This record gives C-alpha cells, sequence and structure tokens, in this order.
C-alpha cells in the first residue's frame, strides 16, 4: 500500500505504554520485522541519505508541510525499531544489530554531516544496542567504536552550544543527548583512553560549556538539574 510518515508513528503506541515496557509484546512485535523483511528500512546508504536529509530539513522548517516527504520524514518516525529495545526490552539484539543497523558501523556512515534529528533516535538505537542495564555482550568495538563519535559530534554541539536563544531543537538535542551520558559510565581500559591528553580536555572543558548555555536558558529547571549531574557524573567517571 506504501510506507506512510503519518501512520509509522503509530507502531510505539500499542505496544509502548509509559512508565512499563512488557515483555512478550516487544518479543511478537521484534521477530515480525525480521520476518516480513519488506518494512520500512532505514538503510538509505550514503549516496542517498546524505542529499535528502540535508535538503529536507535546511529548505522547509515547521515540519515542512507535517514532514510528509514519504523518503526523509519516514525514518524520523521509525523509532520502534530504534526504541524497540531502548530501556531493557531486549529478548534477542542480534537481530537487531545484524539485520538492523548495527549502531557502531552503519551510524558512521551516515556521521559524515551529523543531523541532530537522526541523532535523538538514532542515538537511542546506539542505547538501544550499547547495553540495556548490563547484559550486552562485552564488545571492545562496540565502546572502543563508539567512543569516537563523541569527540566527532562533540565540536558540533559546541558550535550549536555557543547559539543562545536562537533555536528550540537544541534543549531537546541537549536534553536527548545527555541521555547517553547517564548510561554506563566510560569504559577504562587498554582501549578507551579513560580521560587522556586528547579524552578528557573534549569531555570536561565542553561539557561545561553546554551546562553554563543550559542554566542561562529560560526554561524549567527540571532539566537544568540533570545536566549539571550529567557533567558532575562524568567529571566522577
Amino acid at each position: 500500500h506504501g510506507r506512510n510518515v503519518q501512520y509509522i508513528k503509530f507502531l510505539q503506541t500499542i505496544v509502548k505504554a509509559e512508565g512499563k515496557f512488557i515483555k512478550k509484546c516487544q518479543d511478537m512485535v521484534m521477530a515480525e520485522l525480521v520476518n516480513s523483511g519488506e518494512d520500512v528500512l532505514v538503510f538509505y546508504n550514503d549516496r542517498a541519505s546524505f542529499q535528502t536529509l540535508i535538503q529536507m530539513m535546511r529548505s522547509e522548517r515547521d515540519r515542512m508541510d507535517e514532514n510528509s516527504p514519504l523518503f526523509m520524514y519516514h525514518i524520523h518516525l521509525v523509532e520502534l525499531l530504534a526504541v524497540c529495545t531502548e530501556g531493557k526490552n531486549v529478548y534477542t539484539e542480534i537481530k537487531c544489530n545484524s539485520l538492523l543497523p548495527l549502531d557502531d558501523i552503519v551510524r558512521v556512515v551516515t556521521h559524515e554531516d551529523c543531523i541532530p534529528e537522526v541523532k535523538i533516535a538514532y542515538i537511542n538505537f546506539l542505547n538501544h544496542c550499547y547495553v540495556d542495564t548490563e547484559v550486552e555482550m562485552k564488545e571492545i568495538y562496540t565502546s572502543n567504536h563508539m567512543w569516537k563519535l563523541f569527540e566527532n559530534f562533540l565540536v558540533d554541539i559546541c558550535r550549536a552550544c555557543n547559539n543562545t536563544s536562537d533555536r528550540k531543537h537544541a534543549d531537546s538535542v541537549l536534553e536527548k543527548y545527555v541521555t547517553e551520558i547517564v548510561m554506563s559510565i566510560v569504559t577504562t581500559f587498554f582501549s578507551s583512553p579513560f580521560s587522556d591528553q586528547s579524552t578528557t580536555l573534549q569531555t570536561r572543558q565542553p561539557v561545561f560549556v553546554q551546562l553554563l548555555q543550559g542554566v542561562f536558558r529560560v526554561y524549567h529547571c527540571n532539566w537544568l538539574m540533570p545536566s549539571q549531574k550529567a557533567s558532575v557524573e562524568s567529571c566522577i567517571r
């Protein structure tokens, strides 16, 4: 019938209630995505997804007529497969990594021009596979490979951090980007340099800059408090 951007926001409403996430429904919606095969896939490899997304957001704003192009806004509302096993509802994460984006090899491919809109949902997939809370298999590539994304996107966060009272999605991106910081502490193994010369300067000084912008923001104080803890928690890492 066609992949509807208007429709695909249903797939989290029926399964995922607020607060509570049941295990059986997630199991029976995970297997059908692999079984059907021709669902709304995020794989729009580098030649395709680059020029579509940069022209979708920059040329038109305010949702671009409810962001219903059928090719670029489809990924945005495809969070079901990204938040399918986000918190702890991961009966089998191998399927989500093999049949779906790995979150450490396919994420980088589209990272040439970082799009915060994709990152929020795509970053949630990184949280989905990285670790539910502990069960993720200990893979050096999962953490060592993902330890360079922050540096690549750290400049982007800093670049938009200096802009004050000029955007609305910055708070959401900062609020949505702090969720990963609150997850498992940064690794301190042979890899994952453990706040070395190139891993501490860009992880502590820049963090305060984002915290300073949030403190100066006129938004609610509910989200401002977590930012200080996020930087504080990272500092004590």
